[PDB]
């Protein structure tokens, strides 16, 4: 198939490659998650989960392998490092349950509202669904292993946020020779404005291609 | 040692940390590099290579372990990899000698003047001079293991780009559990002005610390 694209168009075979959605919980899109009682906006991420849905509706029907991440901790946040990881002290869920009591316990705990994938968005038979601890799914985690294990070198990504996970996933991809391509209307930042558009130029520039879900689907009509 | 930094002040151990200067060679800071020559803009790196001096000083007489980065490859690019490696499609380096055949083994290539460290930048007996391969250091280099072989969970940053080498190698090491804090006057960006603030905000809010090279110094003096 071939993707138009920035900065470039690329090809791939639907059937080597896989499409990730990255984090796409509540607590990462929904009011009253974590995202949104951590002071970032999240008003605006409808369109995005329409935007996947549709995104993975085309993809599987192509074969390509549906990865979904969710990022997140036991209850007790072992998982998640104590005062010896950075995580523990850059972590702004974990911040803001030490800020607020009330709330420890529940945000990007698994098995809990805030970790739950978002309702529109539901995993399928066949599908691979990956918890991670960090904010890049190409650590601690099987996801080289398994996609090594199909002879997957393409990677499709949406998902939330363009900025963290999903941008470390593409860069650590990148470094472990994988070509990566983020849709960015399946994507959704953490932070101002400028944090969108400078991920998509730091993905576009050094690291990846940027393409669109409308691109994506008639690629792969065929 | 307390180091006032952004989003926090941290605590730290000097003989315990490392100060990483991060590919201060022409190619990303001098008129005529290959930075110069694929469209970027270099005209302000003057002060950052100034900024660096004093950083280096401060961190030698301190005891802290000084690592430099050399980014780049054999003059026949065999490890910048082949057509089956994403780096050889998206290396703005290896686009720039494609595009101008005048600069074929010019560019980040071992043994050229892009590829030296800056003239003003030079490495001290007991410092360790690192070449990399790609933009993170932390990756098919012993980086990981010379930093735990000395008990190292504290890196400073300085260098370019802000946005690819620097930020890539700290968003990698906070994944490997190391503290990282960039000092912000001692680095520049490839790209336009936002990719300067975007990184420093993106390492802030979710990967690290930002300081600068003044409070950095004064940190250090006891």
């Amino acid at each position: 198939t071939t993707l138009t694209a920035r900065p470039e168009a690329i090809t791939f075979d639907p059937q080597q490659s896989a499409l990730i959605v990255v984090d796409m919980q509540n607590a990462y899109a929904t009011p009253g998650g974590y995202l949104d009682l951590a002071g970032f906006d999240v008003s605006t991420t409808r369109p995005v989960i329409a935007n996947i849905q549709t995104a993975v509706t085309a993809a599987r029907a192509a074969g390509m392998l549906i990865i979904w991440f969710q990022n997140g901790w036991d209850e007790q946040y072992v998982e998640a490092g104590g005062p010896g990881s950075p995580n523990f002290h850059k972590s702004n869920a974990l911040k803001t349950m030490r800020k607020q009591p009330q709330l420890q316990g529940k945000l990007l705990a698994k098995g809990s509202w805030d970790y739950q994938l978002v309702d529109e968005l539901v995993p399928q038979p066949g599908d691979i669904v990956l918890p991670k601890p960090r904010y890049s799914g190409f650590f601690n985690t099987p996801l080289d292993s398994i996609l090594r294990s199909r002879g997957i070198r393409h990677l499709v990504f949406t998902g939330i946020a363009t900025n963290v996970c999903v941008e470390s996933t593409l860069r650590d991809g990148f470094f472990l020779e994988y070509f990566g391509v983020v849709l960015e209307d399946a994507t959704h930042q953490a932070g101002p404005k400028f944090a969108q558009k400078a991920a998509l130029f730091n993905i576009e520039t050094f690291f990846g291609w940027v393409s669109d879900v409308e691109t994506f689907c008639d690629a792969l009509s065929p």
